[PDB]
């Protein structure tokens, strides 16, 4: 069996109309984020085998924290505003996985500052309206799914993958099985 409704994709209760061919659910806090992100290149490697129609969103989660894991999501639209990310993101990735002191929104800061991107100009993107719009569709993006264990993935809002327990001896057959489902999950309609 290769995927059987609840091994590889469980189906969700709530649907999301418009929702994204491919909903990813990802924070700079968890051990697969970076492993996702740096090393098996499972986000850069899937975007290989996605043809014109496949929409591949990546959203940041508001549930790891509640204090500057709530502002950390804000980092995800702050830094979308201004394609940041490549650059606060390590200094965010490598922070919140080896010191631990990324646990306040005023330490989120001091790595976009870090960046060059000073709290005034950082302040006036959020302020802004195109970083509000992806603040306001991320405080969305959990609350239409939801979001219940990182990382995530949503189908369309109606296919979610399932990692919740994929950690055996085989990084290949998870990156190959992984990219299948999602190959195939774009032909779901």
């Amino acid at each position: 069996a290769q995927y059987e409704d609840g091994k590889q994709y469980t189906t969700l209760e709530k649907p999301v109309a418009g929702a994204p061919q491919v909903l990813e659910f990802f924070s700079f806090f968890c051990p697969h984020c970076y492993q996702f992100e740096e090393v098996l290149h499972i986000s850069d490697n899937v975007k290989k085998k996605l043809p014109e129609g496949v929409k591949m969103t990546k959203y940041h989660v508001n549930f790891m924290g509640g204090d500057l894991g709530k502002d950390l999501t804000q980092a995800w639209a702050v830094a979308m505003a201004l394609g940041v990310e490549d650059k606060v993101t390590v200094p965010l990735f490598e922070g919140v996985q080896k010191t631990q002191t990324i646990r306040s929104a005023s330490d989120i800061r001091d790595v976009f500052i870090n960046a060059g991107i000073k709290g005034e100009e950082y302040d006036a993107a959020w302020n802004s309206f195109v970083v509000k719009s992806l603040v306001a569709q991320q405080e969305k993006a959990a609350a239409d799914v939801q979001l219940r264990g990182v990382p995530a993935m949503f189908v369309n809002g109606k296919y979610q993958l399932n990692p919740q327990g994929m950690d055996t001896s085989n990084m290949d057959v998870f990156v190959q099985q992984y990219a299948d489902t999602v190959k195939y999950l774009s032909e779901k309609k």
